[PDB]
């Protein structure tokens, strides 16, 4: 039988994942989303230009709804008692590497359009796998998105990249009937993200991916 | 540019008691799918003359029934480790949203109460709950808890049992398929008292009823 | 009104209390799930319920899973109590979850990679039927490198299972469905989200979908 000891990166996640579920009791909701109009919005932007990914695109909406449900992007402090809510909506997106997991953070989302968000993610990925991500480039996420939905899955119950308060679960696009669906999932600090507040968000995010001719306004 | 926001009356009460919730009770939570077709037209008819009732208050009536079949799930955790205390009355925690936070109220002795007596209650217990007029009377010895979010959204959640009880039951949005109307159900519980198996055997033995309410007359 | 009743604790009950308390105490849990075209499997079972009793879903599954624990070695491990340790295991000894009157028991198909479909399915009843009668021996309940829990012999679409501590991964079997015009079923995974990352976890079950997905090829 072969062993090892906890190495560099694998060390960071060991201690941050223990912390994560050590401290924050998790609650998770899932919602079906008609990503049909979605798809053809991506299959149109792939032709007439370049880029956008399912991931990137979902990162363009996510802030604007964090804006609306304020409690969803805070972090939890040293101090039991307090919270620091956040008003600079910028996201992290977890990538697989060789050495381990990662979460580069694309700064103030709600100001880089969709194309950009999605080249940002690649520059930060194709480097993530080289692990040449300057330590600047991994801080200050108000909130995080995780997509297995490239590698597979249909539904996940993620662990909240601490010390954020929420994270979002992206997945494989599945073909039931004749319209393309994808389940999303949200896990969040149920010390503060209550019954409704939880859902009420995912349902709203749902509500947009499910009518993007709107996003325009 | 940030915002402090500590906590208040309730927030702080929920904080500690969610901390305390999922700190001791390890969580198995399972989901079955229910052909709630035959339940919906039950209700949708009672609108056309019977005044009520509600998806919840309906589940609430059957729920106790099925508890008496598997005692372990209507059981409260305790003080010292080493102690179990299952109860044999039935008061069901059913928890609405407020602007203040998550409130939870218990329909005392639901096993004696009527589909309507239940539902015509949850209403006057929750119109209050948001406008914050709810007596201590209305909030103590719960035996188990049900939590409808599908009046809002979602297909399935991973809800967290209300302490110190031992199981909980999530309800979520109702969707068409064939189109018969299904919706997913979920119940989470303590994996010390409720071995995985027997919880499943609870929701199916619930699932079954929701799919044969004719046969609720037993 | 009302009247409660204080119900104490026991050998096996209290050992479940423990394994469980201490399961989620330190295994911070992740869950993921895919859906399988179990339609091409399920029918295989059906040709062989006719001529060669028996073979199950649990049987079928048990005998594929290790060959997929081979590809990703990271989930076939114990979790160590000099804290920071590995014990990535390299032999496969698959666990099983089963309801016995007294409480949840587990047992192990010693060396799964060496046993054919039937033999394991023989062994499972020859142990469940004996855990039920509470006559199951100390060397049979040990050494599990990984465990499967089936509930869809009673129900469930999908559940978040709890690892048999101190293993490191668990796979959760469910009922089949009949979507249209196909027979699907949800599988589930739960693993220590440290010694097992984000992707990997799914990347795993997906390759396990893959070889339920086309059994026709699993002659070799």
């Amino acid at each position: 039988e072969e062993i090892l000891e906890m190495h560099g990166l694998r060390r960071i996640i060991f201690d941050k994942m223990t912390k994560a579920k050590q401290i924050m009791p998790h609650f998770t909701v899932m919602e079906e989303v008609d990503v049909t109009s979605m798809v053809s919005i991506l299959d149109s932007a792939k032709a007439r230009n370049r880029k956008v990914t399912v991931t990137g695109f979902l990162a363009r909406i996510v802030p604007s709804i964090l804006k609306q449900y304020p409690y969803l992007n805070a972090i939890y402090d040293e101090t039991r008692r307090v919270y620091i809510l956040k008003k600079y909506y910028n996201i992290g997106i977890a990538v697989d590497t060789p050495d381990g997991l990662n979460v580069f953070v694309i700064k103030d989302a709600d100001r880089k359009s969709m194309v950009e968000i999605s080249a940002e993610i690649s520059d930060k990925a194709s480097r993530a796998r080289e692990n040449k991500l300057q330590l600047d480039e991994v801080q200050d996420s108000t909130f995080t998105i995780t997509n297995v939905g490239t590698i597979g899955g249909i539904m996940s119950t993620p662990i909240i990249n601490y010390p954020e308060v929420a994270i979002l679960g992206v997945h494989r696009i599945l073909e039931r009937e004749g319209r393309k669906y994808m389940y999303l999932s949200l896990s969040c600090d149920h010390r503060l993200i209550d019954g409704a507040v939880a859902t009420r968000f995912i349902v709203d995010l749902k509500k947009v991916i499910e009518d993007p001719n709107a996003i325009i306004y």
